[PDB]
């Protein structure tokens, strides 16, 4: 009669990808005269993304539109049915390998053993890396917390020193906001009723220039200066992205600072001084400091825009050379500029205390070293928001990372994520939570996933129930959609790159030498996955022959590796 197939895709609703997938279901009805209908489902609507394989195998779903290498843990061949690092890197090469060099039937025999019919690949895009750490060379990957899709992709970055996690794309945004895993620099804000203010305790990790890390434990309390009513918040956190730079025309010891601050951590829809921040507000900071008796003064000026959460400031040490590293002063040197979403406005203590302002006190303990004690008044002086600070430091090793100036000029939480290409990652908001894009050099712009293929895979019993004329038409339909989908994604990507620059994202290009370093790690990983079983061996053997044929692999660089 009429055949109806439920098919869930890896694409989340509200991506370019899902819109294209939805149009595919209409094309299939057209091409089959209404006889085959595909009911489309966005990611998660029927089962979790990574649960699609078992759902289709058992028939809960009739089919799926996944990224094929998601099955790498249970079907090694699938790590070879989508690009892997520094291998074949053009869409046309993967088309050739699939449709004339044996790939399609290699995939179909492997999936038939699982009760699945692999229809064909779906072309898509390269992938980008979105990072909160400025990763400018190979060695900067060490200690990064990186989301990736498992398999060989994760193994390559793990071998370069990264910690890897596996998450679906629709969960990447909140993960990047919280450090991806293990630790972050988020400040949980808690009401302090007895001081009619707030308190917070958090831990900053300062990178040591030669490796590894210097911990700075922060204790914080805030109390209003005046007696007007303030807002006492429910639990929530502030997440800050900070960029530190230098002014090339400034000769005093200084720090140029750019920050983006968002309040979060309250779920939407659960059962006066704010007006002063509706536009751009000038800022002045003054700090008078004394660390082990080394005296100094810092002045800063700039502005903040709480509607955006953006701060722009320049700081100068006016007494000469700063005796401590500038990154150790970032937390001391105006949380009233945080961007609070509409549904969280009632939790903004910092703006509620203005204009008379608030006192901010901290103790900051550097592990195995001295401590800072800081006290600050933050308030309006006229129309300028001012932060005046006294800082006193004691018990520091002149030997140490602080007085020895051994800390990297940086301030970030080490989180980064690959997912897909720039347009869909923009659909998911990555530009808001990561201000760097890490790409390869112009010779090798995509190091880990240059050809990130989807597919259609159908429950094998459902497939065999379909009359053969509709089978062939569905195969044709998928092959046509592979390139319609590709073309749609590529068009959106053209629109997305300018939007990244407007959001303040910087594109960082690694070097050819960085690529060579990845390549010496990638080739052994190819052979290890290839040897897992007979399907992965067959697919890599034919890909390796092809790569040798077009000059992508030399025999010398294998250094003895063979199947
Ligand atoms: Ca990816």
């Amino acid at each position: 009669r009429r055949y109806r197939w439920r098919i869930q895709t890896a694409w989340d609703a509200g991506t370019v990808g899902y819109s294209l997938f939805q149009k595919f279901t209409e094309r299939v009805k057209e091409l089959t005269d209404g006889q085959l209908e595909v009911q489309p489902f966005p990611a998660g609507a029927v089962v979790g993304t990574f649960d699609m394989f078992d759902a289709v195998k058992t028939g809960v779903l009739d089919g799926m539109n996944p990224f094929t290498l998601y099955w790498a843990g249970r079907m090694p061949v699938t790590a070879f049915l989508s690009s892997y690092a520094l291998g074949l890197d053009r869409p046309d090469q993967w088309e050739t390998w699939f449709y004339s060099l044996g790939g399609l039937d290699n995939a179909r025999r492997a999936f038939a053993e699982q009760g699945l019919f692999y229809v064909g690949p779906v072309q898509h895009d390269l992938n980008t890396i979105h990072s909160r750490k400025p990763i400018r060379r190979f060695e900067d990957f060490k200690g990064v917390k990186l989301r990736v899709p498992g398999g060989m992709i994760a193994e390559v970055f793990a071998a370069a020193g990264a910690s890897t996690v596996l998450l679906p794309g629709g969960e990447v945004y909140p993960a990047l906001e919280r450090g991806v895993i293990d630790w972050s620099h988020n400040v949980y804000i808690m009401a302090d009723k007895q001081r009619n203010g707030i308190k917070a305790n958090f831990e900053i990790r300062h990178n040591i220039e030669d490796g590894g890390v210097q911990l700075a434990y922060h204790y914080q309390q805030n109390t209003p200066i005046g007696d007007g009513p303030v807002l006492l918040p429910d639990n929530h956190y502030l997440s800050t992205q900070t960029k530190l730079s230098k002014d090339p025309n400034e000769k005093r010891d200084h720090m140029v600072l750019l920050e983006f601050v968002t309040a979060a951590g309250i779920t939407l829809g659960m059962d006066k001084g704010e007006e002063l921040f509706t536009g751009v507000v000038p800022i002045l900071v003054e700090l008078d400091g004394d660390v082990n008796g080394h005296k100094f003064s810092v002045s800063g000026e700039g502005e903040g825009d709480a509607t955006s959460g953006k701060l722009t400031l320049k700081f100068i040490c006016t007494t000469g050379k700063l005796p401590v590293p500038w990154p150790t002063l970032v937390t001391t040197l105006v949380q009233c500029f945080s961007r609070y979403p509409d549904h969280m406005k009632q939790h903004d203590f910092f703006k509620s205390a203005m204009p008379e302002g608030y006192i901010q006190e901290r103790t900051i303990f550097f592990k195995d070293d001295g401590n800072y004690k800081t006290r600050a008044e933050v308030k309006f002086e006229g129309d300028t928001l001012v932060n005046r600070i006294e800082l006193k430091g004691i018990d520091f090793k002149e030997d140490g990372n602080i007085l020895g100036h051994k800390l990297e000029y940086s301030f970030n939480d080490g989180g980064a994520a690959d997912f897909v290409g720039p347009a869909v990652n923009y659909n998911l908001g990555f530009h808001q939570v990561a201000k760097y894009i890490i790409m390869g050099p112009p010779e090798t712009p995509a190091i880990h996933q240059p050809v990130d293929l989807m597919d259609f895979t159908i429950n094998l019993n459902r497939w065999r129930s379909l009359p053969k004329p509709l089978q062939e038409r569905f195969i044709a339909a998928v092959h046509e959609y592979s390139w319609i989908h590709y073309a749609g994604i590529q068009k959106a990507n053209l629109e997305a790159w300018p939007k990244y620059r407007q959001a303040g994202v910087e594109v960082i290009r690694l070097s050819n030498e960085d690529v060579r370093k990845f390549r010496r790690l990638a080739i052994p990983i190819w052979f290890k996955w290839a040897k897992m079983d007979k399907y992965s061996r067959e697919a890599f053997a034919s890909q390796l022959e092809y790569m040798k044929g077009i000059g992508y692999v030399t025999d010398e660089e294998l250094k003895g590796l063979s199947l």
